[PDB]
DNA sequence: TCGGTAAGCAGTCCGCG
DNA sequence: GCGGACTGCTTAC
């Protein structure tokens, strides 16, 4: 097999590399790497090295990395550019792996772990590590085993051994319901003292040294706790055994309630699953407890136990250990679904970076571009200092707030990367400038053609048409991968709907799910077999289709994110290829494209409808247009349609056969106007929206920019079994909105769009009547808690103190003296509830760590003093008022002359 | 050696016979 | 008690 790296580190003048060799064995080597950098030289000198602008360079081979770094400093002081890769481990990887890396994930040791620490005096701070570690579960991907280290004797209680037999039993039978599929993979190791537990764990760690280290919150809790606990008991040198190179870095944040620290373990790639989830999931959650996320992702119930966690080991050691095990497994279950570790590996090896650098689009792109240029013997420019400067972005149309009955939307494929490719935007493809006209003049095609030689953007930039740019070249490769995966995702989505349709008429038979690849549209023969399947097999197929869809979603959305990241990186001052000429060349072109095609679509639809000057495009954001299809439906006459699906089919055909060709013609003209390298403005139909035929539903509404709701029957070629609400920006979509309020608002919207005003009024009346009976957590608002200390004046709110922070300060005063009360953590999220006047908390609101029940000593007071009236008005009534006023509907029947009668 | 902009709404402070 | 200038938070691209 071909070799591939596992980890790489620079330590002084040494590169330390862990890798897999040709025989598939894990090896480690220390290399006294001799790096090269480059200086511009005169033209009279024969060289094979050229910078990206074709200027000749001389290579400087250094005896060591420090010598190379020192030369950079001298060059800075002289005032001359020091070219080449200054992150020497990237140069090392590029030199050692001068080919496309084919990695074998089965040879990579992925460790998932978590620890337990009983603490009778508050949260066990990792920086202090004053309490015994009393459990570790460490899962090894190579062994496929859960190694459980269980402390039996501790100053906080002596306990009996954990029982695997009781662990496997149902909870309803007194067991812990440790999943059956992992029972046989558990290796249980009890210890009579912590010193032997930890010594054994370190020996274990030496034998099975993680390459990828993950788990939930491991970076901020498990890792620094283990490191500091070992340091306190055995000494710092022993703690450093957690690094295969015996080197660590301790970073102390300290601000300001307690000192926290992050430990860098050289030779390990830590990918805290919490950080992977936040980067790659595209959710915003009200809480990031593992219980919350596991319920969201897997539909598994909370791990239930009696009493506080500080007393769980002593009261129920059996459950304590089982829950430690299940917690580790839950992260594995989330990854089996989401496939973020797979993504990280794919991306890391593609770029040739440390795997943990996937968190940085700048590092990733620097490495991709460096490797690309190096293959051509080109020399990368030195990074330079730039002041931060605001610059213009996308255009968003101001919509007329209203109900909109029939809507069809259209959207440009991968816009910013497509602009890069179309215009040929790269640091080295700049040909010059032209004198700009007002943007409106380009949009309306009245401005002079910028150039008949070069490829242009309406920001004034010109690019070479007849040469390749490294940015377009490399962005295209990732775009093409993205496109492949999005194809698989959409096919799986379409296949899902086929299964949902079949589930309306399931067969009474004993059968099996079909052996199919869900990444491809089902053949006619598969569809025939599906119509004969039982409910049991159909539901299993639907699960597999949806898992396939999620896998494709992960793969495509994050490749989309990486390429959009490159467009944004051009506007980040720390990017090697920072250039506002290129950043604004993209965004300005986008503004033109949207407004150009708005004009073209209005022109076209007026023409085919036999009218002039009507506004068909009601809204657009960045690269999308929303077209009112009322006149199109009315042109043929609504009475001509047999059912909803009939008019949906008609609009689908209209969009594809008439509008898209006109849109294509419009953009081809824009391309020749800007004299661009390649036409890549591909704007396809996205949503077909409207009310069910014959209903009083309003179809859709806009309240303003970035705020709308649509009843969608078809999305990007997926014809839904059941209509789906597309809601953007409204409170239903915000993590700050109470859970039960999100639900009620969405149903209010569903009724508006699908059923009409009377239906809405019926639901509103019920919700208002029952509101006070909802669980307090379901009706609590959520906020991130930033800069708490800033507004903390003797436990009381200082000037301009935000509402949620005031809630936290109220909570802090309420729990003073309480030892078991959970502290609010700076930067994390809190539930917030308003309090009625005269409450014993002494303020208008209270806030507590999100995803948790509020502590028992103040729970009864909060429930007694909760302001339901304020809660309902602020979170439910006020947003609903916004929706209905925009839609010209009432959520409450207004008084009229009819009230004089007895109906 | 760490490494995108546009834009809506809730809330505080302030003016306000 | 509301509107206006400002911070903060959050979402749509
Ligand atoms: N998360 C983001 N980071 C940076 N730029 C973004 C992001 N989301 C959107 N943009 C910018 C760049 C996009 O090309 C442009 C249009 O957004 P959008 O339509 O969501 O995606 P897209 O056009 O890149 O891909 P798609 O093919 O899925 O439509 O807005
Ligand atoms: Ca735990
Ligand atoms: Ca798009
Ligand atoms: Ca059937
Ligand atoms: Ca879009």
């Amino acid at each position: 097999m071909k070799e591939f790296y596992l980890t790489v580190e620079q330590i002084g003048d040494s590169i330390f590399e862990r890798y897999i060799d040709s025989n598939g064995r894990e090896r480690t080597r220390e290399v006294e790497y001799k790096p090269s950098l480059f200086a511009h030289c005169p033209e009279s000198q024969a060289t094979k090295y050229f910078d990206i602008y074709g200027k000749p360079c001389t290579r400087k081979l250094f005896a060591n990395m420090r010598d190379a770094s020192q030369w950079i400093k001298r060059m800075e002081d002289i005032g001359l550019e020091a070219l080449g890769m200054d992150d020497f481990k990237l140069a090392y990887l590029s030199d050692t792996y001068n080919y496309e890396i084919k990695y074998d994930h089965t040879k990579i040791r992925v460790a998932n772990f978590d620890i337990e620490v009983t603490s009778p005096d508050g949260f066990p701070e990792p920086s202090q590590a004053k309490h015994p570690i009393d459990a570790i579960t460490h899962y090894d991907s190579i062994d496929d085993r859960f190694y459980v280290f269980d402390l039996l004797n501790s100053p906080y209680g002596n306990v009996e051994e954990w029982s695997i037999e009781i662990a496997a039993k149902l909870q309803e039978q007194g067991g812990d319901e440790v999943p059956s599929e992992i029972i046989d993979k558990i290796i249980y190791m009890p210890f009579d003292n912590e010193k032997e537990l930890l010594m054994e764990y370190l020996n274990f760690w030496q034998q099975k040294t993680p390459v990828i280290l993950t788990g939930w919150n491991v970076e901020s809790f498990a890792i620094p706790y283990v490191y500091n606990r070992i340091k306190n008991i055995f000494g710092e040198s022993t703690a450093k055994r957690l690094s295969p190179h015996r080197k660590t870095r301790v970073k102390v944040i300290e601000n300001m309630y307690g000192s926290r620290e992050i430990i860098t373990l050289f030779g390990i790639s830590v990918l805290d699953y919490i950080d992977l989830y936040k980067k790659f999931s595209f959710t915003n959650q009200p809480s990031y407890s593992l219980d919350y996320i596991s319920e969201f992702e897997l539909n598994v119930g909370k791990l239930k136990y009696d009493g506080p966690i500080s007393k769980l080991r002593e009261s129920n050691h059996q459950r304590y250990i089982s829950y430690n095990i299940i917690a580790v497994y839950r992260v594995l279950q989330i990854d089996a679904k989401r496939q973020f570790i797979n993504l990280s590996l794919d991306m890391g090896y593609y770029a040739k970076i440390q795997i943990q650098s996937v968190f940085s689009p700048i590092k990733t792109w620097d490495a991709i571009i460096f490797n690309s240029l190096k293959e051509q013997n080109k020399v990368i420019p030195q990074g330079r200092s730039h002041p931060v400067q605001p610059y213009p972005g996308a255009f968003v149309k101001e919509p007329i707030p209203n109900r909109y009955k029939y809507v069809m939307s259209f959207d440009l494929t991968s816009l910013y990367p497509s602009i890069i490719r179309q215009v040929n935007i790269s640091p080295e493809t700049i040909a010059g400038t032209f004198k700009v006209a007002p943007l409106h003049d380009y949009i309306n095609a009245v401005a002079e053609r910028p150039s008949d030689v070069y490829s242009c953007s309406p920001n004034g930039m010109m690019y070479y048409k007849d040469r390749d740019g490294v940015v377009p070249t490399e962005i295209t490769k990732v775009f093409n991968q993205r496109k492949e995966h999005k194809g698989y995702m959409l096919a799986a989505q379409r296949n899902g709907e086929i299964i949902k349709e079949a589930l309306h008429n399931p067969n009474l038979s004993v059968d099996e799910p079909l052996d199919v690849d869900y990444r491809f549209d089902f053949s006619d023969e598969i569809k025939e077999k599906i119509k004969k399947l039982s409910a049991k097999s159909l539901n299993e197929m639907l699960f597999r289709a949806q898992r396939t869809e999620v896998a494709g979603m992960t793969a495509q959305i994050n490749r989309k994110a990486l390429i959009n990241g490159l467009a944004g990186a051009l506007g980040n001052v720390w990017f090697r290829y920072y250039d506002l000429r290129n950043a604004t060349a993209i965004t300005t072109f986008g503004q033109m494209a949207l407004q150009w095609i708005e004009r073209k679509v209005n022109e076209y639809l007026n023409e085919v409808c036999g009218t002039e000057g009507e506004a068909f495009v009601l809204y657009g954001d960045t690269d999308s247009i929303y077209v009112s299809a009322d006149k199109i439906i009315d042109k043929v006459g609504e009475s001509k349609f047999r059912d909803t699906n009939h008019w949906v089919d008609f609009l689908d055909k209209f969009a594809r056969e008439r509008m898209e060709p006109a849109i294509d013609r419009g953009f081809r003209e824009m391309c020749e106007y800007m004299n661009n390298k390649q036409h890549l403005m591909f704007m396809d139909r996205e949503a077909i929206a409207g009310p069910p035929l014959g209903s009083k539903g309003i179809g859709g509404f806009w309240t303003g920019k970035k705020r709308y709701a649509l009843n969608v029957w078809d999305m990007e070629g997926t014809r839904y079994a059941e209509p789906k609400l597309k809601i953007m920006g409204l409170e239903t979509q915000k993590s700050s909105t109470p859970k039960a309020v999100q639900k009620a608002l969405k149903e209010c919207i569903r009724r508006m769009l699908q059923e009409g005003e009377e239906s809405l009024q019926e639901y509103f009346k019920e919700f208002e009547k029952e509101f006070r009976q909802l669980n307090y957590i379901s009706i609590a608002s959520v906020s991130s808690a930033n800069n708490i200390a800033k507004y903390d004046v003797g436990g009381f709110p200082g000037p301009k103190c935000p509402f949620h922070i005031r809630g936290i300060l109220t909570y802090n005063r309420a729990i003073k003296g309480n030892i078991d009360a959970p502290q609010v953590v700076e930067g994390e999220k809190v539930y917030v509830l308003p309090l009625r006047e005269g409450n014993p908390f002494g303020d208008k609101c209270i806030a507590w760590p999100s995803g948790t029940e509020i502590t028992d000593l103040i729970k009864d007071d909060v429930l007694h003093w909760m302001d339901y009236t304020v809660l309902l008005e602020k979170t439910f009534i006020k947003p609903l008022e916004g929706f209905t006023s925009a839609a010209k509907l009432d959520y409450e029947k207004k008084a009229s002359l009819f009230d004089m009668f007895d109906f």
